[PDB]
């Protein structure tokens, strides 16, 4: 018997018990503490902030993109609605059963994306680009190098992640502009989603 479960496996229980419970609220509707509700709008903050940028190179419509991470959809949903073609995964099977209600609710029979339950670490094919936000916090510095590489090697064009600069893990800028380089990535656009509780750094990377 082990002294520890793994990482993944204690994130994932955790979204697949009051994790999944209090996640969904945040990324949801209804009462929240005004901890939780900063949470929630500076998370839609980069959110809008991803579409926007993805919307404003003229280029998302049929664009591939996976969404690693991708929780109840709050990403991918309005990525589909822009017309893009999502690909997204979570290793929580509550999380990822939540984004396709959410997305059945809202797109019906229109573009929606898929959904699959999945560690990162194990997705495979190629995409334009690749997005994974607010998941590298869940991880120390080494693990997230291993993960970004993974990402990476999926990226076609274009990787965009999101991180607390520095349970829960800060990174350096510094580390994680270097893992990009080191898979052959350059730093593009950038933004910054800061609120009282909620600070995620956001790096458009993409392949030289
Ligand atoms: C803070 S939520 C962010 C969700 C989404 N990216 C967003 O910004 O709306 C973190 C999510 O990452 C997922 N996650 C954690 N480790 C993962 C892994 N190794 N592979 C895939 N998903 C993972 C969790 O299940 C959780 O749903």
């Amino acid at each position: 018997t082990n002294a520890a479960l793994d990482d993944k496996t204690i994130v994932r229980d955790y979204f697949n018990s009051t994790g999944f419970d209090r996640w969904r609220r945040i990324y949801g509707d209804g009462q929240v503490n005004f901890v939780q509700k900063d949470i929630r709008v500076g998370h839609q903050q980069t959110v809008d902030s991803v579409v926007a940028w993805l919307v404003a190179d003229g280029n998302l419509p049929g664009l591939l993109v996976c969404d690693a991470g991708c929780g109840v959809g709050s990403l991918s949903i309005p990525l589909a609605q822009a017309g893009a073609l999502v690909y997204g995964s979570d290793i929580s099977e509550k999380m990822v059963g939540e984004a396709q209600q959410k997305a059945q609710e809202v797109l019906a029979y229109g573009n929606q994306p898929t959904f699959m339950t999945q560690d990162l670490a194990q997705l495979g094919g190629k995409y334009d680009t690749v997005i994974c936000l607010d998941v590298l916090i869940h991880y120390p510095t080494e693990e997230a190098s291993a993960m970004i590489s993974h990402l990476a090697s999926l990226a076609d064009r274009r990787l965009i992640l999101s991180f607390a600069p520095k349970r829960a893990y800060q990174h350096k800028e510094a580390d994680i502009r270097k893992i990009l380089g080191d898979n052959g990535f350059s730093i593009a656009r950038t933004g910054m989603t800061s609120t009282r509780f909620y600070y995620s750094r956001i790096l458009e990377a993409v392949r030289s």
